[PDB]
Parts: structure tokens; C-alpha cells; sequence
């Protein structure tokens, strides 16, 4: 500071640590087709905010199953994006109109396709002056059978209801229909002139491929994976009808590996082949192979039927590291939700399978079902096991978002220590809830800044280095019993 | 290509107290207003960048990290926004040329040091130039830089790396005191600040 | 009115607007309730806290903020903290609910900690009087994305009522991050 | 790596030693003829599987 | 537990040096350490001992 | 049983030791193949199948 007049200063000084704090871990990203919806990316935390704002799949898709699988196993959140073969701009559409035959909104239908043809609109008159009331129905069936769609009880009961009771026409007050139907499932309401609209009942009119799938890249609209790139919550993606779109697998892959903080999980086909020459699709770390495929209950035949199993294990996956950790093998888990498996394999077939990189959902008598493998797709030797490559992704995430103070600070001892002070009681933290390895800090890990790591030229240059070493856990996979008569 | 400016870009949005509508206007001043926050709660020798701008509502364009690496190395300040973060300056360097004065705050501590040293040592003219002028010259100096030091603006566990100051027999001779010459020889050493933070993380030992 | 107006004059005998408050050492904590109206109002409150420096901003969403993936909070100032969402009373000329924004009532459970409490005491985990509901109850799901990002929320619990479940300031410095 | 532009970089580096796993010596192989089945080699791993 | 580890007020020569006194400088460094509210209440129960 | 410890040993090293082709001809890429390679073969003498 300067001191140029006389006087009393008070001036705060900047402290010798800052706290760094760990990211979500437990969140899932899903990509399939829906009967309703919106194509943006929405978060879900319970199966009935599913069913309410997407509705059923049709025959061609199994998301609905996935998404169930993973809330019977544990799961907290998923973020849902819908892929339509739609146009995005083939919405059903409508009006609304004033005393005189003005038309002063436009309602529009929350997402595109055939569906928007099914919802009707009714506004009716308050008891109140200057006020009324807003119903909006959905019918998921036939139309031609609804009988009194307008009545207090329609001749099947509708699928979707609404109410928004009390609403006006006053644009500053803060009972205007176009704030209050604002949060609404079905549609969207929008301004147009001054006016009250007459009662009665209005019908909305004139309503796959890998390119779906990769999505719209727009200045103001994402959906796909394009919109999930956006998104920094998701550590897990998946796909539940990758076998049906040819080059899927790659770009999940790719997704996966560019962004570098989420993981891939993938399944087999529903025929893979002879079992001497099943390989896996891709070579990378970014991912983990599952096989084979599972049955459940379909809610709408009361019969059983064959499923992929990646989002049963996405929610294992989450059940796991809510109560565990991230350091802890996601293997030796039971399968909730399901009845039976596709086969049963024995212990000769997974001595073939399992230095494949192939991982293997097996039933055990007097166990039941379980995951019998926690191995990534990966070559390389140093990124076998899938918890390492997890508690490397949760580290790298959370050094990267909680360290942007240091951007131009002077390059010196008292940085150089701030930073070093930092790092060192988060990588304590982690190595206390049992994710490094070592009967002393010097052995699970150090921290390096100073003059043994950077140089007058860097200095120069304006380039500050900091090196961490690390020491993961690994699982046990072979439990040996060497017993003898000897002592 | 001088030593003596700094070249700021885009241009950003305000609201106009007469028709109470956004209005798009250059970002000297307040550009200028950081600079003096800065140096009042900082010092001089801290770099007027990530700092947050008040008194606007958005900028001209949003600019990505792929065209600020090119933009960066040629002199050109970014004023950026990020998510959760805000809008900031991001950037800190001279239109120059010359390696010697790429970042702005060496040139604004020489500034202040140069000016101070000028306006301070009127008294010395026409005073014998003989050994107690010169001691009382050196202590002068060698005080006022041990205070620059002691505030962080200069580098160096120890006084003999942060600084030296000369003035006797190994900077004048007889020449020199025949002609009416006075020779004091000053070495300094500037902080400059961490524009990239690196982590290179391993899994041995 | 306008922004102009809520700024205040500023003559040699007259002083109205925030130029009135910031001849006046007694404030502790501004708010306008009127604040998503008037458009630069927000960034002109936040400035006149960080330059007086003795004293903190109350800040409240939209009635209508958007999704819950995409909120964010409009500064990034150690001086501010920010609240969501609305709430319900009852109007004394029509004798009907009507929907508020929550700011006064939070000035008034800062006060009321402050003197029973400390200034050190986090003014969360406290019941608000003089409602009847909220505008939409939020789960712990929600919370799990909305607490980590600076936004503090109002909850409802069975059992225990109506409450200020957060206690976090705008900032993104890691030594700020408790109000 | 590159740093043209401001801000904050995380590298992974390579570390001092990869592990060797060695393999599978109890497989074996029987040629000659049957009655029945494919001509493509099939792995078995029980007097009933073979019979089948 | 103690004052020791809740705060410290400096001001002599360790915080002032000659240059400025003669400048007119009065130095005074304090140090402190408040207290964060539990935002997370967390109980780890097992059946060993 | 010395040709076929032979054999389990060469097929082990041929197979994982396929991320060394086009790495670097320096000390670094010498002394983490020197580590592996004895790793695996003291693992093989701590099991009865070298002598000394």
C-alpha cells in the first residue's frame, strides 16, 4: 500500500494453506430414446421424476429398464438426454384467444414428436375478479375412444393432469400465467397481446442414427453427447443400445477419453460368438467390459425378458462408492431387480476370459448373483485395475478446479510453500481414509516445489512446477492357502 | 513495439443513464481503476491480472482458450469470462519486443524505484567528492532497497541476492573525480509472476 | 424508475439513494427486493459493499431461475450471499397468499442470530415466522449439486418446519468460503 | 507439453516399473475322429460337455 | 486451548526497521484463527471392542 | 521340465513387453525394463524353479 496522508490503516494478508475439497463421484449420464421429453440433458433423482417428465420407451429402445435397474441398485442421480429421429422443430403448437377473437399467447408442446397431438388445453373463469383457472391433460392412448375430455371425468382417466388456479393478466404482478405455468411438464406458454382468454377446451395441431446420437452442436441448443460435454457433474456414461448403431462404441470411447474425467461402461452383444475368439471392441483405459445379459419382469406383458446389464452396473457402481469409496472395487456386489442371467458360466471358461479383459456376472450356490471381475479394457500394465484409474480421475478433477488463485501470483518462496501445504493435507486426507498405501506418509506419497524443480530459465518464462508422487491399493483377486504339517 | 504500453481487447457492455439500454463501450477506465486497486491493496510489483471488473453487464465476444494461444504470445490482454468465476483480466504483458521487459510490472517497479532515486538526491550536487559523501550515498540507497525487498518485490533468501549497491574506488577514477563525475552502480532483481502452474503427477513412490 | 434513481443524488445539501446510505456507519447489511426488476442493479450493490468494505449484501434468485443443472450465481464476491427460493404470505388488502421474494426475512433472522448468538454463530439451521409455504420444496438430490455451487436454500422438513439449510458466501476463494 | 495460454495444467507421467504376469500351461490339444459336431476347434472343459 | 494457538500481537523491532522510523511507519502484525461451523455431522459405528 | 519352464518364461516376456517399441533409447526406458525383468524373474525363484 502507500501512505500519503496521515492516518490509521488496516490491511488483510493472505494465509499460509487453502483447502482443497473433493468432486462428485457418484453420477451417471444416459442416452436412449423416450415417448416424451425434452432433447436437452435433465437431472433426475428418483424413478417417478423418470416416469413423470419422459413417460414410457418404445419397442425399439430399453432405457426405461436401464434407468429402473439403476435406481434398484442404489444409484443418486442420473442425467437423462433424449435422442429423437424427429426434427427438432416438429413441435405441436396452438393458440390462445381474447374476448373479441385476438390472439394474445401461444402454447407450444415440451418436445418434439406425435405425442404433442394428445394434450389439450381448458381455461375456465375464477370466482375471484380479473382471475381464472388453467387446466392442461394428457391422454397416452387412443384418442378416439376419450369420450368427455373436457368434463370433470373424462372416459379414461387421463395420464397426465394439471392445475394452475390462480392467474392473471397482469404482467407485473407475480400470479401472471406466463411465470406460474413456467414449471410444467407438457408446455410452454409465450406473450404475444393484452387481453383475458374465453373458457373452453383447444387440441395442439400440424405436428435413429449415429448422427442423432453424437447430437446438435448450435450457439444456443446441445443435445447428444454435445450437450453432455457441457456438463461437469457426470463421471460414468452409457449407452444401453450401442450394439443396434454401428459406430457408437468408438465415439463413447472418444467422448470418454477427450474430456478425460468420466469412465465407460460397456456390454456385449446378445451373441458374441464362440468363446475362444470373443476380444474386446476397444483398448482403452477409459473403459470396462461387461457380459453377459440379464432377465426381468416386463411391466407391460407380466413376462420375462432379456436385457443388457449396464445400468444395474452403473448403480452398483454408485452404491459402491457411496459407501466405500472410490478406491474400492466395484466386484464381489450382488445384482438387485433381476430374476435370471442369460448363461451360466463355470470356472473353466472365466480362466479364458478374465485375462482378456472380459468381466463376468456369475451365480454362485448359496450366494446368488454376483460381479466376478473389476479389470479396464486397457494394454497397458500400469492401468489393470478400475479403482485406480477411478481415484486417478477423482485427484486429478479436484487439484485442477481447486487451485485457480495461483494464476499470476508471484513466482517465489511464499507461493511455493502455500501450494506445497495445500497438496500435502489433501493427499493426507485421502491416504487416512485408506486409499494410499504405506504404514507412513513417506510411503503413500510427496510433494515437490522449489529450486530441485524449477530453474532459473523457468523462472523467466513464468512457468511454476510442482511434482507429486503417489502410491495406489489394489485389490485382491487370488486368496492362496499354503498350509503344511511342519512346526 | 514499445516498453511503455499495454493492449487490452474486446470491448464490453454497460447501461446508458439516458435511455437506460446496454451500450457498447471501450475498457480503458476501468481498466485503469484496476490498476490502481491493485496497486493500493497489493503493491506495485504485483500483476494487475485475475482481477474481477464491476460496473458492467457482459462483453463483446467470449473468447476460448484455443485464440488466446494465439493471441497470448503476440502482447494482446484477453479480458475473459468464466463459469462459475466471473468476468477477468486475464493477461499481463507489454506490446514490446525486447525479452527484458515482457511482463508489465517489472516496468512499473523500475518506474516507481528510477523516479524515487531521481526526485530524492538533490542534496548530493556540488558536495566534495571525497569518502564520506560516498558512504552517506551508499547507505541511502542500500536502505531504501532493503525496504523494496522486505515487501516482496525482490527476489532472494539473503540481501546479496536481492540486491547490491557500489560506490568508491571500484566505480570512479581519478579521471572521473578530476572532471567532477559522482558514479553509483545499482543491481536489483525483480519478482515476475506464474502465469503457467503445472502438476506432474506419477505413481512411483 | 430506473437505475439512475436507485443510485441516488449526490449534491453538496442533498443525498438520496445508496449516496445517502454510504454517509450513514451504522449499516451492517444492504438488500433491494426489487433487485431482478431493475437490470445493473445487482453488480451496483455489490460494488457499493466492496468499496465501503464494512458491510455485506443479501442477494435473491429469480422468481423463474431455469433448470437446476444450468444456475449460477450472478457475482463472484466475498461481500454477498445468495438465497433461493420464494415464499408465500398472505396480502393484507386482498386477504390471499402471494408470492415474495425471501430477502427481509433473512436481514431479520441475521439480526436476530446476531444478538442472541455472536457474530461468529452461522445464521443457518434457524426457523422463518411469518410465511405459510414456500414456492417448490427442494430434496437432497437437488441440494447435492446447488450446495457445492454457492447457492443457499430454504427447506422444509417433516417434523421440524421451515428452516435455512446453508451458510456459504459467492466466493471462489478457498479462504472466504463461510459467511 | 505446450503453454501458450494462461492457467492451470495436470500431467501424468510414466512410472519405474510395469509388471510381468506369466501364463496359462495346462491347456491342451487333441486332434482325430467323431461322430458328430463342428469342424472349427472348440474348447471343453468336461467328459460332459464332450459327450453333448 | 490456550492463547498461544488462538492469536498473536506484534509491534517492536522485529516488525519495524530503522528505514521506517525515519519515515514515520508504526507497524503492528496480528494474527488470528476463527472458528468454521459442522456442515457435516458424521458417525462411524463398528463392532470391535 | 527345463524346456518347458523355457517356454512359459519367453512366452511371458515376449507377450508383455509390447509397450516398449518406439519409446525413447535412454537410462529411463533401461532401468524400467532391467526392473520389470527382474521382478518376474525372482517371483520364478522365490517358487522352487531357479537354484542358488
Amino acid at each position: 500500500s502507500e501512505y500519503q496522508s496521515p492516518g490509521v490503516y488496516v490491511e488483510e494478508v493472505q494465509s499460509g494453506s487453502k483447502s482443497v475439497e473433493g468432486v462428485s463421484t457418484s453420477t451417471a449420464g444416459f442416452l436412449g430414446q423416450t415417448e416424451r421429453g425434452p432433447v436437452e440433458p435433465r437431472l433426475v433423482t428418483n424413478y417417478a421424476d423418470f416416469e413423470r417428465l419422459y413417460g414410457a420407451s418404445p419397442k425399439s429402445s430399453d432405457l426405461d429398464a436401464a434407468v429402473d435397474g439403476f435406481f434398484k441398485n442404489g444409484g443418486s442421480r442420473c442425467f437423462i438426454g433424449r435422442v429423437s429421429g424427429a426434427d427438432i422443430d416438429d413441435v405441436a403448437t396452438g393458440i390462445l384467444a381474447d374476448d373479441e377473437g385476438n390472439e394474445i399467447a401461444e402454447v407450444e408442446a415440451n418436445g418434439p414428436g406425435q405425442w404433442g397431438e394428445s394434450v389439450a388445453v381448458i381455461v375456465e373463469d375464477s370466482q375471484y375478479p380479473n382471475q381464472f383457472d388453467i387446466t392442461v391433460r394428457y391422454w397416452s392412448g387412443d384418442l378416439e375412444a376419450v369420450s368427455k375430455p373436457h368434463g370433470d371425468r373424462p372416459d379414461p382417466s387421463p395420464d397426465v393432469e394439471e392445475v394452475y388456479d390462480g392467474l392473471s393478466a397482469d404482467p407485473e404482478a407475480s400470479n401472471f400465467y406466463e411465470k406460474q405455468l413456467e414449471s410444467s411438464v407438457l408446455v410452454d406458454i409465450e406473450y404475444k397481446d393484452d387481453g383475458t382468454p374465453v373458457d373452453g377446451l383447444t387440441w395442439l395441431h400440424r405436428d435413429v442414427t449415429l448422427k442423432d446420437y453424437e447430437g446438435v452442436n448450435k450457439p444456443g441448443l446441445r443435445t447428444g453427447l454435445a450437450g453432455f460435454k457441457a456438463i461437469d457433474e457426470i463421471s460414468m456414461v452409457c449407452a444401453p443400445d450401442e450394439n443396434d448403431i454401428d459406430g457408437l462404441t468408438d465415439s463413447i470411447v472418444a467422448h470418454c477419453e477427450n474430456m478425460g474425467d468420466r469412465f465407460a461402461i460397456l456390454q456385449s452383444p446378445q451373441n458374441p460368438g464362440p468363446v475362444s475368439e470373443m476380444e474386446t471392441p476397444v483398448d482403452s483405459s477409459y473403459a470396462a467390459y461387461y457380459y453377459p445379459w440379464v432377465n426381468v419382469l416386463d411391466p407391460v406383458t407380466n413376462r420375462e425378458k432379456l436385457v443388457p446389464p449396464g445400468g444395474h452396473i452403473a448403480g452398483i457402481y454408485s452404491r459402491t462408492d457411496q459407501e466405500h469409496g472410490v478406491h474400492k472395487a466395484p466386484a464381489n456386489e450382488t445384482l438387485r431387480g433381476i430374476v435370471g442371467l442369460q448363461h451360466n458360466i463355470t470356472k473353466g471358461e472365466q480362466d479364458v476370459l478374465n485375462p482378456k479383459g472380459i468381466n463376468c456376472i456369475r451365480s454362485f450356490q448359496g450366494r446368488g448373483i454376483r460381479v466376478w471381475g473389476a479389470r479396464t479394457t486397457s494394454s497397458d500394465p500400469e492401468w489393470k485395475y478400475l479403482n485406480v484409474r477411478r481415484l486417478f480421475l477423482f485427484i486429478e478433477q479436484s487439484i485442477q478446479e481447486g487451485t485457480q488463485w495461483a494464476v499470476f501470483e508471484p513466482n517465489e518462496q511464499d507461493t511455493w510453500g502455500r501450494i506445497r501445504q495445500s497438496v500435502t493435507n489433501f493427499l493426507r486426507t485421502v491416504w487416512r481414509n485408506g486409499g494410499l498405501q504405506g504404514q507412513s506418509e513417506d510411503d503413500a506419497f510427496y510433494v515437490k516445489c522449489g529450486e530441485e524443480t524449477m530453474s532459473e530459465d523457468d523462472i523467466d518464462n513464468g512457468r511454476l512446477i510442482v511434482e507429486i508422487g503417489v502410491a495406489p491399493v489394489k485389490p485382491a483377486e487370488f486368496v492362496i492357502f499354503r498350509i503344511s504339517q511342519d512346526t
